[PDB]
C-alpha cells in the first residue's frame, strides 16, 4: 500500500488531532460542485456531525434517500511544529467512495466505504495557520465495487440507491477523523504471528519502515515490563512463561517498535497484541491447541439516529450483551468494522470473524464488470487484512456472503480472491466465506477454497416456515445429510438463521413473526446443529434489529435481531444465554 | 471565578487535546479508593466511554442502580511544546461532585453535576511524557445541593438513590473532556450588551483578563470582514448597518479579543456573537423590539444507552424535529445542558431558557447551605452561557415551594445574585406548580415574566372529567387576570404521558388520541387570555426516569418518541405554530 494502516497514537515523535465534531455539508444533486469551486468551501452548507451517517437526521424523505455526490468541510489549526513532517489526513472510514482535497488541492480518492484512506497533505499543510479539508463523497451502488448494487434515476434525475444486499446504504464520515504528523522516516507496517513452545512463546515479526536505519524491537508485558527484546525488522521474540490470550480472557502485551539512529531514536510505534493460535485440525476449530465451539452473532455496525456512525457507547453495550449471553464470537457482517470494535474484542476475549464487504453478487460472474468487480474486491481484501492482522481477536477473514459458487467463472473468481489473502496474511489464519442455499453440495465449487465452510440457512423461516416447521427440520436435515455424505473432513459453522421478531408479539400456539416462534425456530436448528459431529460453531443472524431499505418484507429494517435496536432482549435472548453457559 | 468558563479554542496561542474516549473505571461501594492510592491508578477497572452516563451500558441492576463513590482514571501524552503554559484539565461537566487528580496530585474539587468543572494542572503536568488522571466522583442526592433527593441505604449496606424530582439519576463523565494549554496572561471572561439605535447597534463589552497589558476588541461579520475595532477592557463597539440575530433566522458576528505587549499579540479568544436585544414591556416579550410569542418544549439530555452522554447527532436529529415541528423555543429543563446546545441554538436561530437544576424544592438548618449551592451553580451558568444570543432569559427554580416569607427571601436572594453576574441583565424567571396559588404564591413579584407548569387533564380531572378540567384551568387563569399584573405569562409544561401505539375511539388516557385533545383543550384556554405569550410542551421526547408505578419506562410525555420520532400530537403543534 503506498499509505500505513496502523492505528494513529501520540507520542514524542508522532503527532494526532482529532477531527471529529460538527463539520460543513452540502448535497450535490446537479454533480456540479467540483465544476463550481466546492473543493475550496461549500458554498450553502448545512451542519453535519462527524462521525455519523447522515441519513436519519433530516426530516424529509428526500434527503433522508439521497443518492449521488454529496461534500464535508471542516477547517482545523496545524501547530507550527508540526511543520516539515509528513502529515496525513487519516479518515476511519469515507462511504462509499470518495476524493480529498487539503488547502484547494487534490490529494487522493479512494474506492471501498469501511476501510481507511489515508491522505498524504505534507506538501500542502499550512502549519501554525487554519487548515481546510474537503471531501467530495458518493453513495451510489454498482457492479464493479463492493457492496454491489444498481442506481435508479427517477423524475427530475433525482437517484436512489438498488442495493442487492439486505441493510440501509447508510452513508457519509461514520468514523473518525484524524490529521497526524509522522517522522520523516517512520514504521508504516508490520505483522506478527504465534508459536507455542510448552510453557515459553515465540512472537514472529516483520516490520516494514519508509527508510534505512535500524530497528529494535521490543515486548513489554500487561504491566509495562520488559520481557524481549530483538534487532532487525526480521526476528523472533522469545517469551518466558507466557501468558496466553485466551477466549474470553483475555492478555495483551505491548509490541513496541522503535527506528534508531543513534544514539537517537527517529520514531516509535507502540501496539497492544495478543499471544495466541488458531488452526483447523480436522473437523475442529483450535484456539491455543484445545477445540473451541463458536457461539455469538453476526452484527452490523447500526444503531438509532447515528446509522453506522462510531460510539464507544455502542460498543460498551453491545459487548455487555454479548457476555450476558455467553458468546465468545462475532463475525463483521458485512463489512469490515470500525477498527475501535477489534481493539475491544481483544480486551474482552472475543473471536471475530473479520469480513470484506462482498456482498450482493448473485442473480437476482460472467459480465464484462467482474474483472473490475474482482480488482476492488481484492483491493478491499488487502486493506482489511493489512489493518486487522494484528488483533488476537481476529482469527478468521470471510471473504464472500452469499455469492454465486457453482460456476467454473466463479471459482476462478475466488480462487484469485483467496489468493491474494493468502499473500497477505503474514499468520495464514483460516479463510472462509458464507455460502447460501442455492450453493448446493452437489454443484458448489467453491467450498474446497475454505479452511472451513459457513452456512446460512433458513429452514423453518424462508423454507417451510410455520405450519410447515417439521418439513423443514427433514429438509434441513437432509441437507446436512448430503454435507455428511461428501465425508469433507472440515469444520462446519453456521453464520446465519434466525426469524423477524416484532418485539412483543406473542401468540399460543406461536406464529411466524411471534417471540414464542423465534424460540421454537432456535430450538429445531439446535437439534439440527447438535446431530453432526462437524458443527463447530454457531452464529445466530443477528445480534439486533437493524436498517434495511424499505419494502414489503421489512417492518422497520429487518427484526432477526435477538435484541432490539436499542439493544434489549427478546424471549429468545435467554435461549441463547442458557445453551451457551 | 477561580477559572475560566470560556469554551476551549486552538490557535497560535490556546491548545486543546481531546481526552474522549474509552476510560477506565471502577464502583467504589467500601469507599476504600483513597486510603488505597486509586489516585495513582484503579486496581481492577473495568472500560467505561467518555463521554456518556454510566448506567444503561450494564446488564445487572445492581451496576445500574449504583449509588456511591466510583472512579474514572485516563492517560494522555503531552506534547513537549506545551511548556510553559497554563495547562488546564478541562470537564464539560463532571455529574454530581467530585475530585480531580493529576499524576497522582489532588488538584481540584467541585459541587454540581451539570456545569464545567476545570483543573489546572500547570504544577504537575509533564511535558513531553505521558500523563495520568484520576477522577473521583460521587452521585449521592441529599438536601444541601441541586438537583435535591436523598440517598436510602439498603439494609446490606447497599445505597440508592432516591430523587426529588422526576429524571432518572444518571451521573458520570456525561460530557466532553480536554486538556488545554493556554498563555501565562489569557482572557478569562468577556461580557456583551446590546443597544440598537436605528440601523445601526452599539456592543457594550468588558474583558476579564489575568494581566495587566492592553487589550484590543475586535468585530468581525460573517465572512470574517473587520466592522469595529477598539482598545480596553472595557469599551464599545459601534456596529453601522447592524445585521441583527432574529428569530429562526440567525446572524453571527465574531467578536475577537487580542492581548497584547509591546511586542506583539499574547492571546487571542474568538466566540461567535449575535446582536439581539431582549426585554419585557407590559405582557409582551420584545426580542430587537418586536414581540415574539414563545413556542416549543422543555426538553432533557437524555437518549438510549447514553443517558444524558453528549453527541453532536442528537443535538442535529432534536433541532431538525423542532424545526419541523415550527417551534422557536426551548427550555433546558432541569439543568444547564452541554455548551454546545447553545453553540447551534445560536446558529439556528432558537431562544433558549436556561435553567439552574434547582429542581426537588418542595414538600430546615440545611437551607443555608443549599442556598450558597443554589446561587454558585446561578453563578457559574451565567458566567458559561451569557454571550449566546439564544439565551434570552434565565429559570431560577422548578416547583419549588414560593408561599412562606421564607421562600420569598431565599429566592430574593438568588434573583438579586443572578442580577449581579448577568451583564445584560436579561429576563429571570422560574416555573411554579399549582401549589404556588394566585392567592398565596409570594414568589412570582421577583419575577420579569411569570412560568406556569399546569396539568389540568392530567393530574388534575383527567379522562372523562377533562371537561371539568377546562373549567378549574380557566377558573385559576381568571384569577391571574383579576390580578392584572401586567407581566407575560408562558407555559412552560403542559402534556400527557402517550403511550405510542395505544389508540382508542373514545380516547383514553394514555393513548395518542387524548394526548391530541388535551393539547386542543389547552390552547383554548391559553388563547383566551391576552398576557399569555408563550407555549413550552412538556415534554419533546420521552425520557428516562427512576422506577416505579407511576413510569412505564420512564417518562411518556414527549411529542417524540425517545427515538426521535413523532407520535400523533405532534403534527398538532406542527399545524398550529405554522
Ligand atoms: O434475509 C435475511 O435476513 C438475511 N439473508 C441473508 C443475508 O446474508 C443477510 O444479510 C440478510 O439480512
Ligand atoms: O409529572 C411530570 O411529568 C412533570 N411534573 C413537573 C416537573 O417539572 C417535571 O419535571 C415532571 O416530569
Amino acid at each position: 500500500l503506498e499509505y500505513s494502516e496502523l492505528y494513529p497514537i501520540q507520542n514524542e515523535y508522532r503527532m494526532m488531532q482529532s477531527l471529529d465534531g460538527m463539520w460543513k455539508f452540502q448535497f450535490d444533486p446537479e454533480e456540479i460542485g467540483k465544476k463550481s469551486g466546492w473543493e475550496n468551501g461549500l458554498p450553502a452548507p448545512v451542519s453535519m456531525p462527524v462521525p455519523s451517517s447522515f441519513a436519519d437526521f433530516f426530516t424529509d424523505h428526500k434527503e433522508r434517500d439521497y443518492c449521488g455526490d454529496f461534500w464535508y468541510e471542516t477547517e482545523f489549526y496545524l501547530p507550527a511544529e508540526w511543520r516539515n513532517k509528513k502529515i496525513w489526513l487519516r479518515f476511519g472510514s469515507i462511504t462509499h467512495r470518495g476524493t480529498v482535497y487539503c488547502n484547494g488541492m487534490e490529494i487522493t480518492s479512494h474506492e471501498g466505504g469501511f476501510l481507511p484512506v489515508l491522505a498524504d497533505i505534507s506538501t500542502v499543510a499550512k502549519p501554525g495557520q487554519v487548515n481546510q479539508v474537503v471531501v467530495k463523497i458518493n453513495n451510489e451502488l454498482n457492479e464493479t465495487s463492493l457492496p454491489c448494487g444498481a442506481t435508479k434515476i427517477l423524475n427530475n434525475g433525482r437517484k436512489l440507491a438498488k442495493p442487492y444486499f439486505d441493510f440501509f446504504n447508510y452513508s457519509g464520515l461514520q468514523r473518525s477523523v484524524w490529521v497526524i504528523a509522522l517522522p520523516e522516516e517512520s514504521v508504516k507496517d508490520y505483522s506478527v504471528d504465534y508459536e507455542l513452545c510448552g510453557t515459553d512463546a515465540l512472537v514472529k515479526y516483520e516490520v516494514v519502515t519508509t527508510g534505512e536505519h535500524p530497528v529494535i524491537v521490543r515486548l513489554l508485558d500487561a504491566e509495562g515490563e520488559l520481557v524481549a527484546e530483538t534487532e532487525g525488522k526480521e526476528g523472533i521474540l522469545q517469551v518466558a512463561n507466557a501468558r496466553l490470550w485466551e477466549v474470553r480472557n483475555a492478555y495483551l502485551y505491548q509490541i513496541v517498535i522503535l527506528i534508531t539512529d543513534g544514539n537517537g531514536v527517529l520514531d516509535e510505534y507502540r501496539e497492544k497484541i495478543g499471544i495466541r493460535t488458531v488452526r483447523i485440525e480436522g473437523t475442529k476449530i483450535l484456539l491455543n491447541d484445545r477445540p473451541v465451539y463458536l457461539k455469538g452473532f453476526g452484527k452490523h455496525e447500526d444503531f438509532p439516529i447515528l446509522g453506522r456512525g462510531f460510539h464507544w457507547g455502542i460498543v460498551k453495550r453491545d459487548f455487555e450483551c454479548l457476555k450476558w449471553t455467553n458468546a465468545n464470537c462475532f463475525r463483521t457482517s458485512h463489512y469490515p468494522y470500525a477498527e475501535e470494535w477489534y481493539q475491544f474484542a481483544d480486551e474482552e476475549g472475543f473471536l471475530i470473524i473479520d469480513e470484506v464487504p462482498a456482498v450482493g453478487m448473485m442473480r437476482s460472474f460472467e459480465a464484462l464488470t467482474v474483472p473490475e468487480l474482482l480488482k476492488s474486491h481484492i483491493a478491499d481484501t488487502e486493506e482489511m487484512i493489512t489493518r486487522d492482522k494484528n488483533h488476537p481477536s481476529v482469527i478468521a477473514w470471510s471473504l464472500f456472503n452469499e455469492p454465486e459458487t457453482i460456476t467454473d467463472y466463479a471459482y476462478e473468481y475466488f480462487k484469485e480472491v483467496f489468493a491474494a489473502a493468502e499473500t497477505y496474511d503474514f499468520q495464514s489464519r483460516p479463510m472462509t466465506g458464507a455460502f447460501e442455499k442455492n450453493s448446493k453440495p452437489e454443484l458448489c465449487k467453491c467450498y474446497p477454497l475454505c479452511d472451513f465452510i459457513c452456512l446460512n440457512r433458513y429452514y423453518g423461516w424462508y423454507i417451510s416456515g410455520g405450519p410447515e416447521i417439521e418439513e423443514a427440520e427433514e429438509l434441513f436435515r437432509d441437507e446436512m445429510d448430503r454435507w455428511k455424505a461428501k465425508e469433507l473432513n472440515v469444520p462446519f459453522v453456521f453464520t446465519e438463521f434466525g426469524t423477524d421478531t416484532m418485539a412483543g408479539l406473542h401468540k399460543l400456539p406461536s406464529i411466524m413473526w411471534s417471540e414464542e416462534y423465534q424460540k421454537e425456530y432456535l430450538e429445531m436448528n439446535f437439534r439440527v446443529f447438535d446431530s453432526y459431529e462437524f458443527v463447530q460453531g454457531e452464529l445466530a443472524w443477528n445480534f439486533a434489529d437493524f436498517q434495511t431499505t424499505e419494502g414489503i418484507m421489512r417492518v422497520d429494517g429487518n427484526h432477526k435481531g435477538v435484541f432490539t435496536r436499542d439493544r434489549q432482549p427478546k424471549a429468545a435472548a435467554v435461549v441463547f444465554k442458557d445453551r451457551w453457559e
